[PDB]
């Protein structure tokens, strides 16, 4: 693949996606997931002592550009996960570019929804402001200050399960053939280290099921995540019932179900009728819309699968287009 290209492999149907990134000297090749939602890079490692014996541990005795660290590290994500360890420095190969002297953190213990998982840690793409560990520069701080990348951009392309899954992300430039028509340019509002932006509003046929609301672009969660009013008024135009746990049942024909259509800066968005199930269990269908007790938007891989995005950490903003299928 082309420089600082990164092919991504689609788990399940459409759960995460994950990406081969090479750590330490010779260097092992980790399966980690590309999260816009948090900005830490954790690894299992040959430190910990309840992580799965699937997944592939850094060990620090292999590596000869290893150097200890003697602070420590303790997470805890949304979804309840957690994982702790201590930190450390080598060299992270992403995509072919070499990035020198990255600080990264080697768990000790994680949650069994990681011991469990496909993936053998994360990747933050998410603003420094929200790191862990204050003072500790995230790899796409280094790409820019160690001149690997051009332009402090990455572009992201998820594929769909149904279409044959995969994905891609492009450290330092886009892939047009990835998206139809012209790139919309939406600003981000990081205040809060996340890469947020306004949706103007949400309309199913010509039904306004939603006004304006901020939202957040995290490749990390899987479904598209509402406040409690909106979901439900979401849920109304779809006729699916709420399940109590912050999910939806949903028909499991979508052939009669109208798209899901954002306005974003003055530009439409969609998550296809396929994308409004996620998952069919024993002839039921969850939707691929839920809701939380939160006053924005997670906006998960239910919307980024539809619709390419190109994340520019400079100014920041984001540009977004139809994907092309």
């Amino acid at each position: 693949a082309g420089v600082g290209t990164v092919p991504m492999t689609d788990y399940g149907n459409d759960i995460e996606y994950y990406g081969q990134v090479t750590i330490g000297t010779p260097g092992k090749k980790f399966n980690l997931d590309f999260d816009t939602g948090s900005s830490d890079l954790w690894i299992a490692s040959t430190l910990c002592t309840n992580c799965g014996s699937r997944q592939t541990k850094y060990d620090p005795n292999q590596s000869s550009t290893y150097q200890a660290d003697g602070r420590t590290w303790s997470i805890s994500y949304g979804d309840g996960s957690s994982a702790s360890g201590i930190l450390a420095k080598d060299n992270v190969n992403l995509g072919g570019l070499l990035i020198k002297g990255q600080t990264i953190e080697l768990a000790k213990r994680e949650a069994a929804s990681f011991a469990s998982g496909p993936n053998d840690g994360l990747l933050g793409l998410g603003f420094d402001t929200i790191t862990t560990v204050r003072g500790v520069k995230t790899p796409m701080d280094n790409l820019i200050s160690q001149g690997l990348i051009s332009r402090p951009i990455f572009g992201v392309y998820l594929g769909k399960a149904k279409n044959g899954g995969g994905g891609e992300y492009i450290f330092g430039g886009y892939d047009s053939t990835k998206f139809k028509g012209s790139l919309t340019t939406v600003p981000i509002d990081n205040s809060r280290g996340w890469w947020g932006i306004t949706v103007d509003r949400a309309t199913v046929g010509t039904s306004t099921v939603a006004s304006s609301f901020d939202g957040i672009l995290d490749t990390g969660t899987t479904l598209l995540i509402l406040p409690n009013n909106i979901a439900a008024s979401v849920a109304r135009a779809y006729g699916a019932s709420d399940n109590g746990d912050g999910t939806y049942t949903i028909s499991c024909d979508t052939s009669r179900f109208k798209p899901l259509v954002f306005s974003i800066n003055g530009a439409s968005f969609q998550v296809s009728p396929d994308s409004l199930v996620f998952e069919e269990f024993q002839g039921q269908c969850i939707a691929g819309f839920g809701y939380g007790n939160w006053d924005f938007a997670i906006i998960g891989d239910t919307f980024l699968k539809n619709n390419y995005v190109v994340f520019n950490q400079g100014v920041p903003e984001v540009q977004i287009a139809p994907v092309a299928e």
